[PDB]
């Protein structure tokens, strides 16, 4: 039941990007999931996760995007 | 029953960026799930998730873009 | 039941950005999820999340965006 | 029952953006779900999250934007 | 029932992209899953993954991009 559909049926300076970045310490850690002593995780990204000391996400979904995310349990 | 449907249908300086960054120190954990001693955890990320020190999110969906997300549990 | 639907039917400096950041100490965390002796947790996070010490949004959502999100359980 | 529909149907200086940002100190926690001896936390975020120590939102939502969010439990 | 479907049917400087970066110390990890006395983890991590310490992310998704994810499980 967990469905995702996409479709995109299609019949000067655009989109142009410029990033300077001067970084003397970086410590990055995007997506992360830890865990102590714990018993019982769950977890789920999704998506676009950009990260970083100079993050830049320039028109992420221009056609189509879907996300679907059926994310526990069951006892 | 988690459905995510995304349709698009298409029958000068545009979206045009410039950043400069300058950093010194730079911690970035973008998505993080910790759990310490925890029992029983659910989580869930969607979408776009842009994180850091210079963190820029253009035209981020310009079509067509769900996020369907069923989180959690049943007992 | 968690249905989340977008459609897109389409038939000078636009969207330009400029951005200079200097940083000495930057230290960001994004989308976080922290559990200690915690028994039961349901987290969700959707859309768009732009964050981080100079976090820039722009025109976020053109087109069609849509976030549908059940977050819980059952006993 | 948790439906979010979008629809977005299309038949000089136009959203440009200027940020200049100079920090020494900054620490930016974004979106964060904190439990320490809790048992049952249920937690939701939807939409466009735009944080951080300069944090600018230009055109959040243009088009179509529709965030449908059930949150809770039964017992 | 985790489908996942991505149809695209198609009947100056365009996504041009400048990066100048100078670290002097970096540290990133990606995507990371960490348990320490940890029972019973599950994760899941789908889609664009960009991170580290000057991430960029053009253009992500021009066609058709679907992510359905079925995360946890059944006792």
């Amino acid at each position: 039941g967990v469905v995702a559909a996409a479709e995109k049926t299609k019949q000067t300076k655009e989109g142009v990007l410029y990033v300077g970045s001067k970084t003397k310490e970086g410590v990055v850690h995007g997506v992360a999931t830890v865990a102590e002593k714990t018993k019982e995780q769950v977890t789920n990204v999704g998506g676009a996760v950009v990260t970083g000391v100079t993050a830049v996400a320039q028109k992420t979904v221009e056609g189509a995007g879907s996300i679907a995310a059926a994310t526990g349990f069951v006892k």
